[PDB]
């Protein structure tokens, strides 16, 4: 039986050639390819600076630790409960208490529900471009300016996404991208922080690699801590090769999304989010939102989809529901987050899905919902 | 020209084949190859558990954070000032104050100078197998047991090294290895924590990947934080393939070391450490220690070596000399560490350095020293 993962990496012979070139060289890390990849990200995104890391989680920690010195008096960061747990775990590791905001129908943080959460301890707002869809950037920027907060963007899903016809990446103090295996482009594992703030770039650069600044070949200085979150040359070769075809890969996903939209239009069972886009999206996910009448049988629906070879997944359990977060914060549930979680299903959406497969999957999803009643 | 880096990666066709097979798969991370690599490490070392990480620095942080819950009352960890800075930086990141011990002529922590440093705040001792040479494991084990401290081993240089005919890796509560490009074997960047403590293994495993426990395909649980320090499948395939020939690569480095030993025997300028080994070493480095008369002209000597294409390096600046450590602590310099740093030069030594190359480098090193009058 043909099984469709919700996302998968999409490598070609050119990617493989790029990796082989590195294997033939004596420079497997700390080399020219990572630099080339960073420079290409700057040009693609129209930003001043980029740094690549072993994962977006390492990138998040690096950004959270470096965007400001920590103060115990300014320890709260407003963020969304509908993200992967990393967005919040790295807040905890950086000394910050996450303050969870309501979300909208489209999974994104509700820009109209943020101001009420701001108090004297608030340091920043961390938004997530859910499924690739840009948040309401102008609203968030203005609120952050008004209240002297930093705007940080977890854009892990959103490489190539746009807001008002400009690339996501340059709108916040800094933005994070992920190159995990199933992301818009991949380095197997990887991430990036991009920014227009040179001092922040320089701080993060040192934090990524031991805090070491070399005086000459033989001696360095370490003024502040750092780790080893570097991206090696093999992965950087892969990343650059993938980035060079990022618009192509994104459009393959857009083509799939448009086909789902056509077959799904006005169906009574669930609502796709993709038709509601106002700007280009990376289309990392293709979310559908089930009618509330299906909430209690969701496990049976997911199991039925999997039995048909449609390996759908849910993004995401509200972060505050996890035991760690309940233990530390005893957070009251947010209706918007709970309803979204109950409704959401992510369907197969990646650059290697042909339209015949998408058509078959789409009709099979409809038949699945019809079979329940 | 002809330039010799002090170490380099040594990949062959099997390694390249292994990587390419992964690229043909849909599973580029969180797959079977990292598990196979971990199992192969356990078989190679004779240990219960292995976990691979994106770097040894990630491995060190994971070990330091998880071997014990942190207590402000038990915040000191004794370690060596002659290591790469990561060994100590990850202590700071885990809440610990490093307490620097003296070292011996071979670069290793002085096991006879540790007990005097122990007090009510001491939590652990972190040793480093400098250049691949095992520290005096039995001495340190006994001391840690006596004082209820954890023995942690930064064995980053030492995959394949032995102590009393047993592989380094199983002697401490846990040990770290590095698979950086220039290390005994490589995954480009990578590291491992190995341990015989199952509870510690399971804690580190969650810390490596988000704290995530999966209930089913659809839902997980998080009871404690974690990061994403995973080693992907491409690098794990490389690691497995390299590990299969680790003894071969180690023996190539041993042959190079023996060639230097022959040419340097009874030379008037410096003392190689390699002839003093009592057990098999990974031979990650080939250190020589200059006569004190050359300390004041060391930079010129190093520059002369480099002009001859011998890209020698020094391991290591005493860690307490770094600005960060000077600002945080008031560390009196340690004569043993200062003298070692002033004396030491690491010469090219890796599995692809052929006999003719070693003979040429060795004769050039001698010529360089000869050129420096008083």
């Amino acid at each position: 039986m043909k099984e469709f993962a919700y996302s998968e990496p999409c490598l070609d012979k050119e990617d493989k050639k790029a990796v082989l070139e590195v294997l033939n060289s004596k420079q497997l890390t700390q080399g020219k390819r990572s630099l080339l990849f960073e420079e290409a990200l700057c040009e693609f995104l129209g930003v001043k600076h980029a740094l690549v890391f072993n994962s977006a989680t390492s990138a998040l920690l690096t950004l959270y630790r470096n965007f400001s010195e920590f103060s115990a008096d300014r320890n709260e960061i407003i963020t969304t409960p509908i993200s992967f747990v990393a967005t919040a775990n790295m807040l905890l590791e950086s000394g910050y208490t996450p303050v969870f905001a309501g979300i909208k129908n489209d999974g994104n943080i509700d820009e109209l529900a943020l101001e009420k959460l701001i108090n004297e301890r608030t340091k920043a707002i961390v938004s997530v471009d859910y499924a690739g869809k840009s948040v309401e950037v102008e609203s968030v920027q203005k609120l952050c300016k008004k209240h002297s907060l930093s705007f940080l963007s977890d854009s892990s899903h959103a490489l190539g996404s746009e807001y008002q016809n400009k690339k996501v990446g340059g709108f916040a103090l800094a933005s994070v991208f992920s190159f995990h295996a199933i992301k818009p482009i991949t380095t197997a594992e990887g991430g990036a922080v991009v920014t227009n703030d040179s001092e922040l770039h320089e701080k993060m650069k040192l934090f990524r690699s031991h805090g070491m600044l070399k005086k000459d070949f033989f001696e360095g200085e370490v003024k502040s801590i750092g780790h080893n979150f570097r991206l090696n040359e093999i992965q950087s070769a892969l990343g650059l090769s993938q980035l060079k075809k990022a618009p192509f890969l994104m459009q393959k996903r857009e083509e799939a999304a448009l086909t789902y939209d056509r077959i799904f239009k006005d169906n009574p069972y669930f609502t796709p989010l993709h038709p509601l886009l106002k700007d280009k999206s990376s289309n990392h996910l293709y979310p559908i939102l089930m009618h509330q009448k299906f909430f209690t049988c969701k496990k049976l629906i997911l199991e039925s989809l999997h039995k048909r070879g449609i390996l759908a997944q849910v993004h995401y359990k509200p972060i505050y529901q996890y035991q760690l977060y309940q233990q530390l914060f005893n957070t009251a549930p947010l209706k918007s987050a709970e309803d979204f979680y109950h409704a959401e299903i992510s369907l197969p959406c990646h650059a290697n899905l042909n339209l015949e497969s998408v058509q078959n999957i789409a009709h099979s999803v409809l038949k699945t919902f019809e079979s329940f009643k």
